[PDB]
C-alpha cells in the first residue's frame, strides 16, 4: 500500500488526499510534522517538504504537482488532467495559479510561526496579500459563468482552486473572498460537497 | 512571436530559456524587475512573478514548469518529457527536486534583499540551507554513474538541474558541490558548454556582451 507522508492542514497534501479519492486510489495516510526540528521528513523528501508519496519499492515521489499528475496515470477513475492539447496546458496553469496562492497564503503563515514579531516584515506581507489578490481576481476572470475550470468535468484545475479557496478559510478567514467574487462563491459551494472535500478538512 | 518576461538572474526563467533554445523556439526576451515598485509583472501574472510567456493574442502562460511543458509540444526538435509511463514521472520528479533546490536558493537571495539585517534570521538560513544540502546529495545518488538523469539523451530534467547548479555558482559559491559530489562536477561540466547553457548565464545581467 502506497503511503503519502503529510499533515490535516497542508493545503499541498490535501490537494494530493482530494486527487487520490477522486480516483480512488488506496493509500496509507503517515502524519508528519515538517517545521519540527527532529522531523524525519528529510529520509524521504529531500527538500523536506509535504506531501511526499513513499511506494511500496521504497520510490519517493514529490511535490504535489508530480504526485497528482502520477496519480491520474494509475486509475481510470476520473480524467484529471487531459492527455494533450489547448486543454492539458490551460489545466496546468490553473493548477499553478491555485498553487502560487497557496504559496503566497503559506508564506502569511510562516510569516508568523517562523519569525519572531521582530523579524516580521509588513512590506513582505503587504507583498504575499497582493498575489492572493490578484490570484482570486484572475480565477474570478477565468471560471467566469462556467461550471468548471477547463471543459466540462472535474479536472485537477477545479480541486486545486478548491483547495486554495478552503485554505483561505482555514488560515486566513479575514479575506472575504466569497464577497468580492460570487462566481468563485458559487464554485466553492458546489465543490465542497463533495466527498473528497468532505472527508480532507484542515 | 512571443514575449518570455523574466531577468538574466532568474534561474527559473533559465529554465524557461534553455528549453525555448533547444526546442529552437522563437521568442522575445522582455527584462523585468519584478522587486520594483513600479513593476507591470501582475498585468500579466497575477502571481507577480517571472517568467512569464505571453502570446501573440495577449494571453499568459506561467509557472516556469507549466511554460516548459507547454514549449516542449511546439516543435519537434528533441522530446524534453517522456509522453508517459515511468519516464514521465521520473523526469517531472527530477524537475520538482531541482526547482525546490531554486526555491531554497531562492528563499536564501530573498532573505538577503527583503529582509533589514536587523529582521534577519538565522534559523531560517540554517533551513534553507540544510534543503540545498539535502538536495545535491538527492541529485547526486540519483544520477550515479549516468551521462544523463533520466534514459540516454538530454531531458527537462538535465535542463532544470543544469539551471540549479549555476545558480548556486552565481548566488551561493560558498557552497562547495563540486568537492562534495564530483559526479555532478562532471556533469555540470557537460552541460554548461551547450549553446544553450552559453547564451543564457545570469552573469550575462552585467552587460559584457553590449561591449564593442
Amino acid at each position: 500500500v502506497m503511503k503519502l507522508i503529510g499533515s490535516h492542514a497542508s493545503p499541498y497534501t490535501r490537494k494530493v488526499r482530494v486527487v487520490l479519492a477522486e480516483k480512488k486510489i488506496d493509500y496509507q495516510f503517515v502524519l508528519e510534522d515538517v517545521w519540527n526540528a527532529d522531523t524525519q521528513i528529510h529520509q524521504f523528501n529531500p527538500l523536506g517538504k509535504v506531501p511526499c508519496l513513499v511506494m511500496d519499492d521504497g520510490g519517493a515521489l514529490f511535490d504535489s504537482r508530480v504526485i497528482a499528475e502520477y496519480a491520474d496515470t494509475l486509475s481510470p477513475v476520473a480524467r484529471l488532467i487531459p492527455p494533450s492539447g489547448r486543454e492539458r496546458v490551460e489545466v496546468r496553469c490553473w493548477e499553478a495559479l491555485a498553487d502560487g496562492l497557496l504559496d503566497a497564503a503559506v508564506a502569511l503563515r510562516v510569516e508568523q510561526t517562523q519569525r519572531t514579531p521582530e523579524q516580521r516584515s509588513e512590506s513582505w506581507i503587504t507583498r504575499q496579500h497582493h498575489k492572493i489578490d490578484e490570484a482570486l481576481k484572475a480565477m474570478s476572470r477565468g471560471l467566469a459563468d462556467r461550471t468548471w475550470c477547463n471543459g466540462n468535468h472535474l479536472t485537477l484545475a477545479d480541486i486545486a482552486v478548491g483547495c486554495a479557496l478552503a485554505y483561505l478559510d482555514f488560515r486566513q478567514p479575514q479575506v472575504d473572498w466569497r464577497e468580492q467574487h460570487a462566481n468563485l462563491a458559487a464554485f466553492y459551494t458546489r465543490i465542497e460537497k463533495r466527498p473528497s472535500f468532505l472527508e480532507t478538512q484542515p
